[PDB]
């Protein structure tokens, strides 16, 4: 009964949230995870997604400096009006890597014109980009309509996009990622503290991502932490009190650890298998998989993992395709099924030459 053990999941005083595994793309707990809310300043990790996927692509580097447009004058757009800016002037010049900061540790909506003008020449154009990759990561819940989140109506997204969001920048966009666990930076004279008040928290290895809150939307935050072996993102929306901010999600993630393990039982290229092959340049095919298989599985239990395989047809026949699907890995825990990945070739297999 230990073994098997489901944990329960704590009370969660917010209107949503997802827990994911990072590696494994796992839910390990989840509430109204798919409700359309108001995302508030959780839309600048698009923004910044964008952002890091231009740079990313050579596109500009932190050291190139962006001339400030009248879009981008804090003072000079009452629809900045109450919300986190730099104080942004025209005809400033600004290198990226003080705007890309403004617009991650501080949320500054300015610094978020400047940015999507100059990585896309329009922020309808930009916001174009930030749907675009909302198509790609396949999310079903979000859209866009500004580059910063304010006067946007009609824009959405949920507790499992902003944690998806999340994923793609820690992995898509790497460097870009490593900015937000920054605790600190200068513009103009003033130092800026980062609003991730979870960075400051002792216990827990948390190195992102973003926080938000209007009185529409509630405390929003995603944040995502690591422990060794393991990293784990979650997002809680609509959280209902302050304070109660950070503290819903580090029981979300500190529950998580102490419940949950990350395994990686077998990489890409290493051979999981081996099948005779019919008119080939060899008698067996090396099977196994085309991606690193990593699993969530109760803490504790790695041991007890068992690993089969079952075939798509009784005979392989040559020629084989690199990444050919033959088959289906089977990963079980108590003799039941937890987790299945495709079985496949790992190297070509020719029709046999003499």
């Amino acid at each position: 009964n230990i073994k098997t053990m489901i944990p329960g999941v704590p009370q969660i005083d917010a209107e949503s949230y997802i827990l994911i595994d990072y590696n494994s793309g796992k839910v390990l707990a989840e509430q109204n995870a798919d409700v359309r809310r108001d995302p508030a300043s959780l839309t600048k990790m698009m923004t910044s997604y964008v952002i890091g996927q231009a740079m990313k692509a050579g596109k500009f580097k932190e050291t190139d400096l962006v001339t400030i447009g009248n879009d981008a004058w804090a003072t000079g757009n009452p629809v900045f009006k109450g919300s986190s800016l730099m104080f942004l002037k025209p005809g400033m010049q600004v290198p990226v890597s003080q705007l890309i900061r403004g617009i991650n540790l501080q949320s500054g909506n300015d610094a978020c014109v400047a940015m999507a003008d100059f990585a896309a020449g329009s922020q309808d154009a930009f916001v174009g980009l930030m749907n675009s990759y909302v198509n790609a990561l396949g999310l079903k819940n979000t859209h866009f309509q500004t580059v910063h989140g304010l006067d946007a109506d009609g824009q959405y997204s949920s507790a499992r996009d902003m944690a998806l969001i999340g994923q793609a920048l820690i992995r898509d966009v790497p460097n870009e990622y490593s900015i937000y666990k920054e605790k600190e930076f200068t513009f103009n004279g003033i130092r800026q503290l980062n609003r991730n008040g979870l960075l400051w928290d002792n216990s827990l290895n948390v190195d992102g991502i973003k926080t938000g809150h209007t009185d529409k939307a509630g405390y929003n935050l995603v944040a995502s932490a690591t422990e060794g072996q393991m990293r784990l993102i979650s997002a809680v929306m609509g959280g209902r009190t302050f304070k109660g901010r950070e503290a819903e999600s580090k029981k979300l993630l500190t529950w998580g650890f102490r419940f949950f393990e990350t395994v990686n039982p077998l990489k890409v290229g290493k051979e999981f298998a081996s099948e005779p092959v019919w008119f080939g340049d060899s008698d067996r095919a090396s099977l196994g998989v085309d991606k690193d298989v990593y699993l969530t599985i109760p803490r504790g239990r790695m041991k007890d993992l068992k690993a089969s395989y079952v075939l798509n047809s009784s005979e392989l026949h040559a020629p084989l395709q690199k990444n050919q699907v033959v088959g289906t890995i089977n990963f079980q825990l108590d003799g039941k099924t937890i987790e299945q990945r495709p079985l496949v070739v790992l190297q070509e297999i020719p029709e046999g030459n003499f």
